[PDB]
């Protein structure tokens, strides 16, 4: 059997994502790199267990996979596809590495980012670095709970994970990012029975709207997506705020597993091209894409034996 | 009985530093939030009670002290004092308020952060914002346990607040604040042996070396102060790590809180300009200040009654 | 097929709610049986993870046929009134159960106000009981309570509806009663005549050795073995309740198994006796007000 | 420095209240458990260390003080006042004794109430009992922050504890209970900032509403006193929801202690009885109170030195 | 206005009991320790804060005291007087220096114990040590809970510490320690009914037996003790369980605090020598002395000032 | 099928390791007993759920086994094998029975040794009996993290549990106690560099000496073992602190389950007897075992089914 990474973890209180570009000739300290990531998890994270719950999940960009290795690709890797909409646009920005790091702790995935970071200075340029925060009542930068109806077991494994649909990268999943940006003043103009509208959720007992209620351009209603079989369609999302009061940078860090990416872009084609019945996503009226990449996380075992 | 800030509680997980000057005719909309601050500490802490830990110590420099306030001044209060040393510098960077906001979560930390900065807004130019996170093992950046020394109880009452030598401000105290840089590089090629006789302290076990062991320009050493009454000197420290591996920022925010800024001053004077037996304090030769002010934090009554 | 909590332990509150379908309020209570996972998840995730809120939710024969056209779980029945020599079971109204679970009270009120707030109008509230943990999972007879309970595959065994009922595997059969207890009585023994009532030592909690178990002790008379001379075993999430004012000490009694028979073969030991004992002498100090039986049918058959 | 009961003491997970009242020739059996109450807390209490945090405050209500005690009365004692308002009443209920019961664990509390009921079994009649549950972050049935505005350290004890205007009974405090039942309909039909209207608060995030949009008869508005020197008059208020889901009880059980009744009483004229500028507290239009009694709980050395 | 060594604390789940006795020309040594013993509880507590409460009470002996000091004694320090009852006998066993270590976790105690013993290393002998644990809700090796009688707040205070009685020596205490091994054998033979007789409390629930079915030789009754002027006299115990199962060795070790040991000392002469009511404590038919040394524990500032 | 103990199960904060032998005629009680030991788990564990993890790994000798039972043996029991280095011996001494007591607490561990040994008294003669705690973040009496490579989930199964190789003994494991006292003296006397050169990682952060400096004497060299078909052999190890600070005994207590006794016994072999490249296992020069016993800790249906 093939071992995941640790995609299917649940939420932690804290994150630190790392996305990098390798640059020229850095190829072989990043190979390296990756064949000694998970000893480096445990390396910082064993001695801070069971409370740390420290994991890192690795991810490589379409283009970076050619220049990294040799032999077949995962079928569903390409660079993040561009989405430009009537109103909102979806940018596709530089990505060759993702490092989604969580803990219970900041410090420990501070300390993982370092050891990280230090063996690959000198063959990577840094292109984004968040570090992440829930609020203590799982709520996001806008106020609402944040995860309710992600798959949980079964459910999870058959969502996230890469199956015989492509064997020899199974146990592999595919990662979206996207950094949000919203604009807090907007938002809090709204009453909070208007919040409930643009969502579809209660914001205090986040109970899902009623069908005759919840309006068609609500989040939950164009992230809502049936397969051809009937079967609703799932991802995993391990969403994030950070910011900076001096900035007035009030953000949500967006990452979707998934194990195909087609799921997650059918998602986004319907939050920024919109449907018959809704022009787009209304949270985009309060929220602006700052960056976007896919990346393709491989099985542990993968990683390991190169 | 004048109604102390948080100034005595312990050290928290988590930490926000703001330091922001006031803009022309910035005056009414900073007493307006002065007079609030308690209450917004409360608004955003209680229901996180009781394992929130939030706490807010708001500091007025010299010069926004004369801008917001007719009446007496405190005693002690000054511009911080530019050191130049033969070798190493203590900056003067401009501040008129200090907020220094603790919790065991950095969300916290956060939401109060959000509304005084809301509250502010056209008012105040932000000067420094640091995001603090302490190591799970009550480590700094270097590697050391931090805090160790810090005075408990009744010396921690004698050593911060302001008594009967300024009867007025009685319950006030006195912060400096400094952000250091750390050169992890230079620091991580130092045997621990050597980084001890640094610290004056052993590295793992946090023993203090014996007086005949530990070096005249050891940091414990230089910062072990004796007043004219033979007895010891005692700041309060609530130093906090910070950083960025992208940008290799590895920091330390050291913040001092003290009865009179004239103990402080010594012990920096001791660090900057040397003794006898030594040139400076050796941990200046891996730290680097960016930042130097002085701040008055009032007994919360001064502020509540405004 | 995916179950519903039927195998989860153990937490230090919950609300049991037992209502009755009023006439023409069957279409309420199947919209809000498709619903009732996702009510769930709505409370329990302003919680995770430690909140551990579950809700189990089951239902009666005679709503069963009220309800659902085809085929019946094979065990679905009324609760059989036991009536002993000295000590009755009574039978009571209930045509939904909810088993709700946390480790906090909060949790269980929000969830049990959301299902409620959407049934008002359609049920009728026969029973509500708040239980809450006692010490070291003591009862409100001083004993620890649970200790015998299967796990892992011994419970999946024990618990669950397989092949022996295919169109309903992943159900189980929870049989619920709530007893109110006689503490001046109790409290009158001695504890080592309370240990022989229970057959297991009250502070230690150590099983009673069989040369000395009194065959009517509760350990004895709930002991039974199958065909094959392996234990028949149900997994009981006994909760204490009360009120001191109205002198109100309880125990509600659930208890699931794969089929009702085991549960039932139980009860008729406790209550009419055997050749070698009388009745079970927890009898002697716990009195059924309650008793009713539904199948908690596999996640899947509510969502569809 | 005499030793006050746990009237400080901060809000906890569980509680249990009890309010009794004292059968003809029970005071015997009474006098006897007070004298034992301390020891009880401690029976129940230290075996669930460091945690447990069990505490129990006994008060006594103005005609049980004169049946029990032969000697001085606390001079801010008497029976609860109804308030007869224009729409709003305050009704007065029997109660000569209270037990409010707290801790981190509901066990406790009713470990101790068994304990304190078995003593006074044939002696005291039951009037009411509560089994209250801290819900979410410190939220009350009406979906607001409860408690936030509380006193704390020196501010407290100056606010709760008897001094020097009367010395023989200083490190008592007055209690005033009244059991609350919500209209939940008639609250849920209110948008989101028509109810921060009514508390004077933001529902979410719990900051006050400023001085120019928080209403007159707003429940912040009724309830912030000054007294003549200008000064803030403050209780400490203990508030925790209970209820039933079948029987649609949705509660706030209230409790507010203070130096001196007066204080609680001015809250409770100002929100029944209304101001020049306010008809009554908006509250009541959503809240009906059932129970209302006052009572003083001693210092501890005081219970402890009876017979 | 002197500050008390932690004599005043709570019970915690773990404790280090460590008794030895200076060696001839250890004297120096001894001293030299004292006054760092303070530090050394910093330096080993301050990296597991909060929630280590670490804490030392160092105590001397008679003869040790004598040893090490010149000038003015505690007026009550003599060595621990041996009671030669007619069945139970208190031994007086050799001890001089008393090491209380105290922590949530006994981690904290050994490494205290460890750099303590390490700095007397040929300078002691040890005596006795014992590495006690909570059993269960505050239970014994009998099966009760101990310590619920302890008094708490200011009635605490004026029970422990040495006051205006002893003007040199404010904020001391006097410690009596006897390590006690039961017969486990013989009180499981007694029914629940005749220990609770034993005790004077019911076993599961902790509850006094009334005045009434209190016997006059259980346990309660021979330790309740009231002065001349009708006041309770009290000690604070601090009493912990220990033992080894493969040697049958199930035992109490027992640590009292108090003002005088005359308290203490009227409480084992009505145990052992009994009264005109009661032979002897019943406690005592199921549980032996094997240790008995009696020290005073000075002001910290005593210590530290050596 | 079969129902393994709890061998897979996490390090705890607490242990308790009992080794007995079966005295001549014990035979009859020892049966007993070993069909209840489950049953007794529970009887204490139970009232402690959820966070009480107590679970007892009974293990049985190889003569003990003849001694006991009729019929099949597992394939891989035999006794010990002392090894006679050159220099270091790995001593073989008597154990019929082990008990392998973990919990979050003492008491539970201590409640069901108590529990055992009242069944066994008069059956059995105790030859050890440790009682283990976690010492800081994971640390062992050397200073250095102990557990950080011990395999997880599927690997760990895979390396632990008996399979088809035994089908009889399928869920049944192989487990190797050694007892070691450390000379602290002697190792405190090395710099940290030279520590991190015998152990194999870096001290304070645990990160795994790269290939080229690592030493081939190294403890992390000489205990990775490839098989002929170049995977990793594994074990799982449940190692932990003890001690006695006067007796000067700072012990490590080793235990490794595997699914054979030859991964171990390689293990054994390499760092007693050593390589080609290297003597011994430098860690030997600071540690002494002075127990060495093997069992088979078989599934806990066989043990119920007696
Ligand atoms: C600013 C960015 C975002 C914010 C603040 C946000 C917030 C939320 C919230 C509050 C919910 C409801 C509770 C939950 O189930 O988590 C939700 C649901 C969801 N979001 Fe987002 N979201 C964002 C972006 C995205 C994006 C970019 C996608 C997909 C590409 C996405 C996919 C989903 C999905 C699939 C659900 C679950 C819908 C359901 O089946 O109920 N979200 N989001
Ligand atoms: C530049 C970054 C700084 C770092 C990383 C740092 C770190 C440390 C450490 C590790 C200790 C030993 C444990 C303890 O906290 O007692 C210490 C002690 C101390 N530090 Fe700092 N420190 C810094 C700057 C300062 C400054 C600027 C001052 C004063 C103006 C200061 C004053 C002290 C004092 C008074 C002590 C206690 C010494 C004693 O009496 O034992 N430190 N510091
Ligand atoms: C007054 C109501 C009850 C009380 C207070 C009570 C209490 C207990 C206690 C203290 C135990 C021993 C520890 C353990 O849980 O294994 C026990 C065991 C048990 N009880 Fe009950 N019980 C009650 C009613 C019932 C009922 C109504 C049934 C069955 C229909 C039942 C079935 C069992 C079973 C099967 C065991 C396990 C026996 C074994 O195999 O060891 N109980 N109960
Ligand atoms: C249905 C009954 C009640 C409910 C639901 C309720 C709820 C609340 C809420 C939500 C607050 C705002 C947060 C805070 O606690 O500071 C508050 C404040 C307060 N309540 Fe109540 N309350 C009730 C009855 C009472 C009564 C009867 C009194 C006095 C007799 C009282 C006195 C106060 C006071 C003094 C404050 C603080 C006002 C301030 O200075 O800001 N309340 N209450
Ligand atoms: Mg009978
Ligand atoms: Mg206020
Ligand atoms: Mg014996
Ligand atoms: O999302
Ligand atoms: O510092
Ligand atoms: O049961
Ligand atoms: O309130
Ligand atoms: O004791
Ligand atoms: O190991």
């Amino acid at each position: 059997e093939p071992e995941p990474q640790m995609v299917l973890s649940p939420l932690t209180s804290a994150a630190i994502f790392l996305v990098v570009t390798i640059d020229s000739g850095g190829e072989d300290t990043v190979r390296d790199l990756l064949s000694d990531v998970a000893s480096l998890e445990r390396a910082v994270g064993f001695r801070a267990q069971p409370d740390g719950r420290l994991s890192c999940v690795t991810g490589i960009g379409s283009e970076a996979w050619d220049r990294l290795f040799s032999g077949a690709r995962p079928a569903g890797l390409h660079p993040f596809r561009e989405l430009d909409g009537p109103v909102h646009r979806a940018v596709a920005t530089p990505g060759d590495l993702l490092f989604h790091i969580r803990a219970s702790r900041l410090d420990l995935c501070f300390a993982l980012a370092t050891e990280i970071m230090g063996r690959l200075r000198g063959a990577v340029t840094p292109q984004d670095e968040v570090h992440g925060f829930k609020y203590f009542d799982e709520r996001d930068m806008l106020g609402f709970v944040a995860g309710t109806e992600n798959p949980t077991g079964a459910a999870a494994r058959r969502a996230v994970l890469v199956g015989a649909e492509d064997p020899a990268f199974a146990g592999g999943s595919y990662a979206v990012v996207q950094k949000y940006l919203h604009d807090i003043d907007a938002w809090e103009g709204l009453s909070v029975e208007a919040q409930e509208r643009v969502i579809g959720r209660r914001k205090m007992t986040d109970v899902e709207l009623s069908d005759d209620v919840k309006p068609a351009d609500s989040h939950v209603a164009l992230t809502s997506v049936t397969g051809p079989d009937g079967s609703d369609l799932e991802i995993l999302r391990d969403n994030m705020p950070f910011g900076s009061v001096g900035r007035e940078e009030f953000g949500t860090y967006f990452i979707g597993y998934a194990r195909t990416p087609e799921v997650t872009e059918t998602m986004l084609e319907r939050m920024f091209l919109g449907t018959a019945s809704a022009p787009h996503d209304r949270i985009l009226d309060f929220s602006t894409a700052v960056t976007g990449s896919l990346f393709f996380t491989p099985a542990a075992d993968f990683l390991e034996d190169l």
